[PDB]
This record gives structure tokens, C-alpha cells and sequence, in this order.
């Protein structure tokens, strides 16, 4: 299956997907990709609508 990180930052907005086979392993590549990105906020997560959203 598919996740995909909504980006909801002071300037930063965008969208990001990724191919994992677990939510946790996802979460690592948006995790870390926040700070690559600059954003950096409260992360939350649904497996019913795999997505993952980032909120500073």
C-alpha cells in the first residue's frame, strides 16, 4: 500500500507518497524528510486512510 504526507507548515506546503510495506517504515522517510524539508510539527497518523499529515 501507499501513504501520503500532507505538508502543513508556516511556508512550506506540499504533498508526499511513498511505497512501504509497513506505517512505521513510511513514517521514517516523512519523519525524517521534515527535516530535509524544514517543517517540523505534531505528526498524527490513520491506517484506515493512510495518511500522514505534519503540523508546526
Amino acid at each position: 500500500m501507499q501513504y501520503k504526507l500532507i505538508l502543513n507548515g508556516k511556508t512550506l506546503k506540499g504533498e508526499t507518497t511513498t511505497e512501504a510495506v509497513d506505517a512505521a517504515t513510511a513514517e521514517k522517510v516523512f519523519k525524517q524528510y521534515a527535516n530535509d524539508n524544514g517543517v517540523d510539527g505534531e505528526w498524527t497518523y490513520d491506517d484506515a486512510t493512510k495518511t500522514f499529515t505534519v503540523t508546526e
